[PDB]
């Protein structure tokens, strides 16, 4: 547990399950709660306190499967809990080509500082909502680039349990 490489791990995680749905047009919605607590969204969902992988990820959004149908809630150093509310923005500045997993990220990001990344069923381009606004269709490079900046918070330091 040397939380930099728990952040690490997470960040991989995420891109190795998106590219993998992405390719397979395979919808998904993965909420990462940062200082805003999202406690009572992962209330909503199914708990699964599980340890993060790409392919526990990829599991999950399976289409008619009993965790698939609503968002994955990451919480810490967990899985906190699948099929999950978010509330739906109300913006009508959201494409109207956009589904409810974009409106639901979108919701969840204008309320909290969380991070959310959407899989497209229709296109499979991947979209990643923060602080209100979405960034749609992002490459492979930009969302890593993304992900490296919101969700590594720990520069190259001595690793320790303790930190
Ligand atoms: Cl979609």
């Amino acid at each position: 547990s040397r939380i930099e490489r728990e952040q690490h791990h997470l960040i991989e995680s995420i891109e190795k399950s998106t590219q993998y749905m992405a390719k397979r047009r395979i919808g998904a919605l993965i909420s990462v709660a940062r200082d805003t607590g999202m406690d009572d969204y992962i209330e909503t969902g199914i708990p699964l306190n599980a340890k993060i992988s790409s392919q526990l990820l990829i599991n999950i959004f399976i289409p008619n499967t009993p965790l698939h149908d609503g968002a994955v809630i990451i919480k810490g150093n967990e899985i906190a809990s699948a099929a999950s509310y978010l509330p739906l923005s109300d913006s009508p500045f959201l494409s109207k080509e956009l589904g409810t997993r974009h409106r639901a990220a979108l919701g969840i990001s204008e309320v909290t500082d969380s991070i959310t990344i959407v899989v497209s069923e229709e296109t499979g381009g991947i979209s990643l909502t923060k602080g209100g606004e979405l960034f749609r269709d992002v490459s492979e490079e930009e969302l890593h680039k993304i992900l490296l900046k919101e969700l590594v918070t720990v520069t190259a330091k001595k690793p320790s349990i303790f930190s």
